[PDB]
């Protein structure tokens, strides 16, 4: 079972190596990955990506999550940003079944020697020098309020050095922004030394590799962001990989082979996210740098060693009676057993997308959920791709799932994450409401 | 408890060092127990009694005893297995096997003059003329399949004679080691091609007794081919067609030629007795391991047998190295444990029935059971099947909770079987209509079957629910399952057989 | 191949069983020791040499029965069959002789002499363990040994009689002392004590007979030579379904320690009476070898049976089997990452010795060794190739026979005029050994393990060598 | 720890990653060697004295521009600049010369600076008639490869100037191949030509390589980086150039486009090793896919025990700014991570403005990379995938790494006449340096190929006893190693030998302790 054929897509001889030796040697570079790109994209908004027409192209290139840099710009400014993405965003709100969700993150100016990007010895950088700044600011604070009032999805919080930082951003939000992800950024020594009680408090991490590049040495950067990955991904929380992943297509069309290396490793490393800066805020090809950052994903997606890595993350993660966990742990499994095509799922906080996104499928984690905050929240979480439903519940309930399980499929099929014949997983619940996942199913396509 | 610091080690030779004898099993007991019949097992009460201390498989020895004699041993049988099923939810089913006579070489008091010189004839003149340097054999090929210097060996493997010459008269012997021969007694052709009949026309007349009777299981013995096991397939007919073949490798071809027996069969006996003579004793170990490797890698079942506990024929407690014996095919993967004198014959055949039991849980837990999962999960192939993919799922699923049970519903058994060859410590509660197939899923490790009674419901889910609840039930009046605790339920999209693809993760209460 | 070196090769344990093969065949040296009881049927000197000749390495002497006269005569015979070798050396086969002590011993319803009331020795469980009587039973005999298990014991931790045996020992040139159910370290230092000063060289073996000794393990084996897994007393003091657990806990610590371990009682038990075992007997063999056992031990098989010399020869027969049977490839791993890392000339050469062996399948490796020590950071590793250890001491050619897979020769020239050529006259006495016996053949590689300079604890040099 | 040991002690590779530490140093020697190309920033011998100070180990001379007088004059620059420390030899580093080939070219026509747009969307004929070789336009263009017109099918693609033109075949005519314009762009005279995914007809060698190959011979450069290398035939061609008086120089050879890298077992088995030529495979196949081919060379080469280069901008933005790229400082570590034997520098030395700079940068990353290996599956793969073998040089190299590893040797010091003892020591990629000591000045050079090698030369002419000239030059290699910093006092060494002299009889592992 399984073609001949279908078992020479994807590096699935690679897959099937019993050494991590074997697997380089059998990547093949005529070995086709699939449409379903994984790893999440944040694009940086600026002069060369805020107008609608220019941000429906970045939707189509791939663009998930859309990165307001709060260092430079008024409010008024960043509110026609959030104006022109949503606007570019609904604009293909009217075809349901290829419509996609779009977050919008929030990135704080944070406390801001070295001067330009550390480029002259003596933006400031004091390396070391242990200096006085809080954690937030008088500004942030109005820039975070700024973020509630106008209901962005995700805090990018800058120079987190301690827990504190972040219990600071969190009640800045407020009540009303207790649904806002925060993400806290590393971006120097101290946050780095204190990154397990950062990470605990925080929905993920961004590895800042520009700040973090000149607060420590720039040989040392791959082992924090190695370190960063690694710790996130054991952790099941998402993390960010940032700053010149494709730096040079600022001015040029097509990157350095260090740059293509750069955000295919950052894949192979466990990233759940990659993201651009002035490739898109300033650069004279945003949406080719969108496309290519989709292009390396892909290929590096399927180039993970799948076998190693899902058995170190079913060693390490601690044993569960929660049946949203059991349920995923298993649907994993069950999915690297047959290759299925994707694992449909439904959630309506994102949590049961989160828990088999933690697992690291190599099937597509196919999310339907009516929430459409969960939609935009869930891109934060490699591999899972949301898809936001719009009817009204059916009269009986497990006519409603059936229904949405069917919106899941049709969607797939339309944007080829999904044939007729494929197999799929399908995680569900026992009863309306979140917190009940329990059942697995193992489908046939039409 | 249960050997679980060992079981988590990340070395086996941790995995050593943290075997404690203080940490109890809690596990039940998942190595199936076969007991053979004879005087000592066929009273009622005695069957009663070994039923609760551990025997699934009851094993009918057709070596000796006419049909009627097996005939009243099936009916003891059944009558005390049936005396639990006034209590459906206790009631323990019970499968019944017939071991097959098989191709036996007989000869024709005369004492064997070590390092003498005997002849073995093949002429029927010679078929009552034994003595010191005559021997006759109702085998006519024995002379085409010895050559010269290789060796045939009387009663049990105690007598031995080496081939010096060949000729007219026979072929030329001389004694390796001494005894005296007795009337027609074993005889055994170690690494020749021994090409008698696949099938014995007693075996034939005995197979269909078996058919007619209703047994679950055959063991085919002396299966050297696959051509053997299309043999006894083919006088089970197709009336015998949901019987149960399992092929016991008894000498030197079987063992070379396991894969393709392995192919044909539903699984494998190591038959120890006869392959400790046909074979040097010192590479029985290696047959025996080899064997229930491969059968652990193609999810069939395998038997271990013969002199596992034989000092307690006449002994009540049994010798170190038997103790060790029984703990070491457990630990092999061995599916079923056997006992062939022990409860056949001898003083004490609760008791051996017994220790079978509390040997079998001890070493269940001692299982490096972290290699085990990883190495099954590797070697099984991808598949598309979604029996299959809900198997291991399931297993998955239920180290994540630790779940007491794996409930699944099935109607052949197959759905058991997948789960049952991944090895999961959790306990594979089987519940099935067909009292057949609750008697044969006993060959599979760690599946405990439970007979459903009741008439389907109207309405085909309401009937399902009913038999997961009856699974539910009878789990929690047999120690297995307790309110609070989480079980895998595994179940069907639609009726009949072959469409398993659902798990499910259920709270206990 | 033969050696079963396809399942030598498997990528998993399931691969490694399931390419296990019965037509591939062993080599001839067979690395686990077989230890036989001096009894009856086992004493007379023509007896002797033909258990040597089947495989025998060291005599074990009971001490539960039998005078010291007796015992002396078991010793001069044994030394005398022994010696009947010595005139060729490159044959000569060193056996070693161990002293098992009586231990605290109880011997012989009311229990206070006749089948109604039995009086004991000491103010339960009667032949060995086969009657149960309480505060279940057979039938009895006269003079039994009792066992009580639970309920703490006042009996001491060396008693009078076990101090004059150790004497004895100690006069007599014993190289192994088994010492009877060892509960604390502090019962190893008795006996170390008795030993004295004289007996300083003697290696302690303890032996694990009951549920306290094998609670206190750890500490028991800090301070002793090695452990026997004494499964009769031990199968009577805990459960008999438990023993198999204590006995494979024991003999991975041992592996792990670096440490010999014994496999005892029963192995081969039917064979007291018939010339052929059981299939569980020889499973309980087999798998004695596979668990790690650096010897196995036959008692009454070769004590008191009638086919002492074919007990030998069976466990000889298995041990070759179950030894290539071994997977050496995740045992070796697994060795190597639980053993610290080391300063030690010696034991930094063992290891790249055993790994240069091998990749190459080395036929041998060739050590010289004067306490054994070398020799027995090789046999640590657990090497597929034979350890030869070419030794001028006569003591450690006999006490090297507990660390398994270490082949002893006993060489017995005076010194070469320069060290360089005595080294290689000894290397080529093991060459020339490894012939005769069967070990090597021309075409075969083997690892040779010296050290720079001579006297003991320089061990240092690995050279790899192909036998002409 | 130090060496980032937490880390490759860890039981997983998982683990292994959250154990890695910023501040960790590393304190073994870097091991991958550094190739830098000579150019107009490098041909100074001031500037070389500061490159080889900073961690050059192998000068590359590219022979795609300049003329045999100009490589002479690099050559002799670097030889002066290399010699001028031969004075102490307790601590001369060798630094070899590798000549990196031209290659067969495929090139446009000659329409000075006149130039013409293919515009997108058109339509272009590409003819190697002989008489449109001037006759270039907006629609036409000449190439001097005449069997461009069978090995391109339609819908098969041609590029032209470092892939900035893209056409895609419609017709094959008697003309030519008549061609749509997919990506547009400006073209200029004798541009470059690539034929994605094409069977390229060209011979191993161009006429030029053929007297580019005899020059290095003639002036002894040690290794050869053959370019365009698209199968077994391709490196027997270059072998033969170099002939009888070249035959121990090593050729490295570039993998460079689609064949090259589906017929990679053929071309490593008749080559002493690999480049990955990361430059011209990116126009050759999508560049999303090249780390693939990067990382499954890597691995062919790494278990195959040969030496692998990977190459191109790996410090590109260095070229004009003093600092690297967050991308670029990632390359070059998980280059080294992937198992690369050396890393290269190309414009960023040979003509940026920060050449000392980007070898020192290198040289910094590849420290931090190569403590960050997972050793512990590395060794434990490479061991059971490298075969059984009956040769004693193999048997005594897994030995004497076992060795190493089980003391936390300091070193290795092996002595060898061609280095191949070194490589069969650098194969199972142990953490102690192997120190080669050797008397050839040529294999000193050649085995910086192989990654955790450090090549002595030794000077001193053979004792009467050669058992005295074994302990000699023994002794010298623990004089060096204390004298650099390998090896203090108290450290133990594994020392690697042989029974008699000549290349091939390696067969002794000694442990000894330092001073
Ligand atoms: C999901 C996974 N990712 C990796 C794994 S598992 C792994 C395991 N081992 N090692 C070291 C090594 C081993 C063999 C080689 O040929 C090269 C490197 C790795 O680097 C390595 N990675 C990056
Ligand atoms: O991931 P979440 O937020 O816990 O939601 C999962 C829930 O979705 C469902 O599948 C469907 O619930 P709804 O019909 O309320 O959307 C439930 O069975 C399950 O509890
Ligand atoms: O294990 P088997 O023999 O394939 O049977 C499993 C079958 O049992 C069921 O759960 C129920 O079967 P029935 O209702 O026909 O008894 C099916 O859904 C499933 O196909
Ligand atoms: O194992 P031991 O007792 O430490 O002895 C090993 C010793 O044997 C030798 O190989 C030879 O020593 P001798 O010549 O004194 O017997 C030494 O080089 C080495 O130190
Ligand atoms: O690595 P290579 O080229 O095979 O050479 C290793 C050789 O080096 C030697 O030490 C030779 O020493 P010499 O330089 O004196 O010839 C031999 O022992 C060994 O055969
Ligand atoms: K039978
Ligand atoms: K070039
Ligand atoms: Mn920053
Ligand atoms: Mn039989
Ligand atoms: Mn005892
Ligand atoms: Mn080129």
């Amino acid at each position: 079972e399984l073609g001949t054929a279908f078992f020479q897509q994807q590096q699935l001889p690679a897959a099937m190596a019993d050494t991590f030796l074997e697997h380089l040697c059998l990547l093949d570079i005529d070995s086709e990955p699939v449409a379903a790109r994984s790893t999440s994209i944040i694009a940086t908004i600026g002069p060369a990506s805020r107008s609608v027409e220019r941000l429906k192209e970045m939707i189509k290139a791939g663009m998930n999550i859309a990165r307001l840099n709060f260092s430079h710009g008024s409010h008024e400014y960043h509110a026609e940003s959030i104006a022109n993405v949503r606007e570019a965003v609904e604009s293909f709100a009217g075809s349901p079944l290829s419509y996609r969700p779009v977050a919008i993150a929030l990135d704080t100016k944070g406390p801001e020697i070295y001067i330009d990007d550390g480029l002259i010895s003596l933006g400031v950088n004091l390396p070391g020098a242990q200096v006085d700044l809080p954690g937030l600011s008088e500004q942030d604070v109005r820039d975070l309020r700024f973020g509630v009032e106008h209901g962005v999805d995700i805090v990018f919080a800058s120079f987190v050095r301690k827990a504190s930082d972040v219990a600071a951003v969190r009640a800045a939000l407020g009540p009303e922004g207790h649904g806002i992800k925060i993400i806290s950024k590393i971006e120097n020594h101290e946050g780095v030394k204190r990154f397990d009680e950062i990470l605990e408090v925080s929905d993920g991490i961004m590895v800042a590799r520009g700040d973090l590049g000149i607060e420590i040495p720039a040989e040392k950067v791959f082992l924090a962001q190695k370190m960063m990955i690694g710790r996130c991904n054991l952790a099941g929380k998402p993390v960010v990989c940032a700053t010149q992943m494709l730096e040079s297509m600022i001015t040029k069309p097509r990157p350095t082979r260090a740059e293509t290396s750069d955000v295919a490793n950052a894949v192979l490393d466990g990233a759940d996210c990659i993201m651009l800066s002035g490739e898109t805020a300033k650069g004279n090809f945003p949406v080719e740098a969108v496309k290519m950052q989709h292009a390396i994903a892909r290929e590096a997606e399927a180039a993970v060693y799948h076998r190693q890595l899902f058995e170190e993350l079913r060693r390490a993660a601690p044993l569960s009676r929660d049946p949203t966990e059991v349920t995923a742990i298993g649907a994993v499994e069950a999915a690297f057993k047959c290759c299925a095509a994707a694992i449909i799922v439904l959630t309506t906080t994102g949590r049961s997308a989160q828990l088999l996104s933690r697992y690291r499928p190599r099937a597509a984690v196919i999310a339907v959920t009516r929430s459409a905050q969960a939609a935009r929240q869930v891109h934060l979480c490699r591999g899972v791709f949301p898809l936001l439903y719009r009817e009204p519940p059916e009269a009986i309930w497990a006519d409603d799932v059936d229904r949405r399980v069917q919106f899941g499929i049709e969607s797939g099929k339309l944007r080829g994450f999904l044939r007729v014949g494929d197999l799929v997983i399908v995680v569900t619940g026992w009863r309306p409401g979140s917190g009940y996942t329990n059942i697995m199913r193992v489908l046939s396509i039409s």
